[PDB]
């Protein structure tokens, strides 16, 4: 059960939600129904599983990719923009959120990885992954180092990955061959084989996630890090002097960052799709609404026309684009969680030791590809399951 | 029932004439002195793969014909040879219904189609339309009755709603099915599903309601309608109630699609006693006298014999079980229908109970039932139930402690 | 994990380990360098296990059917012999470790079953199997035996189900088609049916093993075997007087064994990678290599030329060969191993009388095709430890 009458909008917490709850009063103030903006953790896993039982927000945030998994599952409404507010965004971000033919969201704002520099410690940031090694050592010496980001998440490391070669899904003919995988070819290890000796060599630490990495960089503690636009608010709170670039280059070719546009979906479940619509379209996709949820943690490039023509004068922002135009924009089929999930383990696996990277590379090869009942992703759950149920067992062997 | 030399042994599902086919089988013994042995045990249809696998289970199996490129594929099932004269007594339509990769795999006997039964003085003119059932159910209730109760438990009862605007299972094209091309989660199917969901929501129906309990609403007159298959016919006419069998209603004035069954009779490839099940089944069975015991007990539907048909066809309650039959369509016996029966009925009562949205339970679906396996969603069902048993287990022994 | 400077080899235990380590004697004699030959248990499922973790032997022996596997899943190394060395060696057996257009292994000796009787037992063995049975009869009378050899390994039953129609992938239009299996087809009924039957009529024991096979045909206690070259070592030092000759018929068809091609692969993992390549193209296949490890545990038909054209005059070879050409060359395909295993447990189950020979061929056809994660093994293994789960929760029960 969604009650009726009110708006509940779940966005992941790195996000401006703060900023969507101010444009959630304005909507309470002008027509008495109340929003509730939540972010939850596991966001983008718990929405399908709440969904399908009718249940969860009546508006969903995520990155586009997500989206199309969500509509085959029947979790997601078609929207119905007229032509004239398909006029305000542009038209590449409606591209990212058609899924059959079909919108089935609103785009938000287009997300790009990129350098993040501290300029006090690093005056002239790297041009190349290949200089990183040295420029390591060096700051090691004054008690610093050259780099930290979230190895846990793929989304992270992906652009060393496709920087050389390696691709998600081959796009042939007007389509995405989901038989036809780039994850374990030269180019992609090559890539991941640099940064596992990054980590063999003690410039990168296997176990560093989002909040490590930011806390470093935040702190003054490293020179760079890896991060998207969300993360420059609380920098900027920090001391640290920034600078935000291009990504390095690998074997001479820009790194390829996967391109996401936050999107806004609503549950096919919902029982106020008419009000989600008007929050959406007359509130938050405004000048005012965008505005705000900035200010709290910056969206990247909005999808907004009106609105982007003020932050494309922002350097920041350029850097943003001119790395996402290195990248390419995600796929947003339903094979996308099986990508993301095999290159996840993987990066995983090799960076900790565990497996090579070509034993890791070969079996996400497999994994992105494809089946359904028995993924990956399951047969891992399952495995973590019966060693949680053999625990329970000897603990109450033990008390026998 | 390590399958005895000399003997039959007979499975046939409880809802059907088995102490006519008994009969049959007491004729039998007269003649040859080989006993013959009737059992209807409970999801025989699921029990005969298992231990029939193993070399167990009864000389000769009766179910409809769906179930049955399955038990050959996976090499349950002897090849069936008769001889041309036996062969043109039965409707070729009836032999195409089981052969399997070219060969013949069992006996066909009779046609099954569900109907709209409904109770003549109750209701002299029953609904054309699936659409105006709400209305009718609410001037019953005024009454103390309702408008229509039928088995929601078996997705069987409730497919001819989903297929009606567009709903299919497998694809056909060129002569064959294409399993990749699923049809449970189209606009049609969709639709299908969710008006009944919405007679549920509107209490025009109930979630809970299986196979007894709207049998035993139609025959003691509580309710007006009821859809099933021939074999029922027997019941309602021991409980007196003065009812016609008719044409389903149409859904957005499209007919109900009915998927249509062949009971057949299959010989275990393991029997030692083939030839004596061969000789049971076509000359006495499958002749007039062995047909009308088994359909004096549980009518049979249009049966596979041209001889016996031609009589039976003459029956109103026939004419319309015929007619349904044609709206619809004989269903697949490919081995994959296992897994779209099983998909569809777990999306079915997962929507109808409100546990799954429709659009959510028929795309799960939709993928369930073209899961090419190993591990399908049944298995998949087991290993979660048995693995939960386990969980329950330690959390009573922790208390314990 | 694996140590630079030095060889740590794996190999079967049935084969020559001690004439190969001989082998690496000679190498460490010339060159400085310790060579360790180990012949761990299961050889073929551990080698990938640890290798996929970056540890396990620098060369890995195994015949060449799993080493499509270990290349696919990014353990092997390209092997490159340039062209002179090639020239050493017999095209096909280059064929048979050739995966997607790359050398993965070096070939070292094609390996057929034959048919080996005692000669005093049985100075005229059976042409047919169907001639068997009766041949049991007669030698039971006598306390003996007509024919025992392993029934718990397909490669051994085999040879009869392919008699007759029995095959693995169809290979046509110039690949393997993995969609097209064999093993369920009237042939292969017919060809283990017998099997069953023989078991059946207790001219077999359905649990003997190659142990018991061995040492039953060695103590002159069974009059015949189905065994490869490296069976004849023992059967030397044993008192037997044997002949090894084509494997009996079924229905008027040879038996059709399949061939194997013993091969060295490189660990991808190795940091030894250049010393292997030297140990084996210039020590191990050459005429003084193979015949220290052919003393030991014959090979077989070995692939360097030179020293083939000797052992081609013993007729035990010949007869090898024999079945070899009535035989076919195992694929290296990846799917080889859902085949093995799916034909190893139809086999079992069938011969143990818990299923009908069509039940298990039937559900073998469909194991052997199988999609990829929820392979018929790793059922297997959640199937064992369920119950052995389960059987711990009624103990405790039992405790009160
Ligand atoms: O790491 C895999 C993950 O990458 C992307 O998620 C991003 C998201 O797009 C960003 O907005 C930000 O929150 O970082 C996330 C990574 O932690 C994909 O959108 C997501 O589907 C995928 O699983
Ligand atoms: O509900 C799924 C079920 O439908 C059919 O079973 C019918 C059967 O054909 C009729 O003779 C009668 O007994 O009712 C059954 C439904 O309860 C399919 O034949 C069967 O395979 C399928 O599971
Ligand atoms: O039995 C299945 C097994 O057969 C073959 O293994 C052979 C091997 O090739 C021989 O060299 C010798 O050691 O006997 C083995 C049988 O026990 C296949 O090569 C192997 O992959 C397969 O599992």
């Amino acid at each position: 059960k969604i009650e009726e009458g009110k708006l509940v909008i779940w966005i992941n917490g790195d996000k401006g939600y703060n900023g969507l709850a101010e444009v959630g009063k304005k909507f309470e103030k002008d027509t008495g129904i109340k929003v509730t903006v939540e972010h939850p953790d596991k966001l983008e896993e718990k929405f399908p599983q709440v969904a399908a039982t009718g249940d969860g927000p009546d508006i969903i945030f995520w990155a586009h990719d997500r989206f199309g998994g969500y509509a085959q599952s029947g979790l997601l409404a078609e929207i119905t923009p007229a032509a004239a507010f398909q006029d305000k965004l542009y038209p590449f971000t409606w591209d990212a959120v058609r899924y059959n033919g079909k919108l089935i969201a609103y785009p938000i704002a287009v997300e790009a990885l990129s350098l993040i520099y501290n300029k006090d410690l690093l005056p002239n940031p790297p041009k190349t992954w290949e200089e990183i090694p040295a420029l390591d050592k060096e700051l090691k010496a004054k008690g610093k180092s050259a780099l930290m980001f979230n190895l846990q998440e793929p989304y992270f490391t992906w652009p060393l990955i496709a920087a050389d070669g390696g691709y998600a899904f081959k796009y042939a003919a007007g389509k995405y061959d989901i038989k036809d995988v780039g994850v374990d070819n030269a180019g992609a290890k090559a890539g991941l084989t640099f940064l596992v000796d990054l980590i063999k060599n003690k410039h990168m630490n296997a176990d560093t996630d989002y909040s490590i990495a930011e806390a470093a960089f935040n702190k003054g503690e490293t020179a760079m890090t890896i991060n998207g636009p969300w993360a420059w608010s609380n920098i900027d709170t920090s001391a640290v002097n920034y600078g935000v670039t291009v990504l390095p280059t690998f074997k001479g070719q820009p790194s390829k960052p996967f391109v996401g546009v936050l999107s806004a979906g609503i549950n096919a479940a919902s029982p106020n799709k008419e009000l989600a619509k008007e929050f959406l379209e007359n509130y938050l996709l405004t000048d005012e609404g965008l505005e705000a949820v900035n200010k709290d943690k910056p969206l990247g490039a909005v999808a907004l026309k009106s609105y982007e023509e003020e932050l494309a004068k922002d350097p920041r922002i350029a850097a943003t684009m001119e790395n996402a135009q290195k990248g390419e924009i995600m796929p947003n089929i339903p094979q996308m969680s099986a990508f993301w999930y095999a290159v996840r383990t993987a990066v995983i696996n090799a960076a900790s030791g565990r497996q090579t990277v070509d034993a890791a590379l070969a079996a996400a090869q497999t994994n992105a590809a494809a089946m359904g009942v028995c993924q990956e992703k399951s047969k891992d759950e399952l495995e973590d399951e019966l060693r949680k149920m053999q625990a329970q067992m000897k603990k109450l062997q033990e008390q026998l």
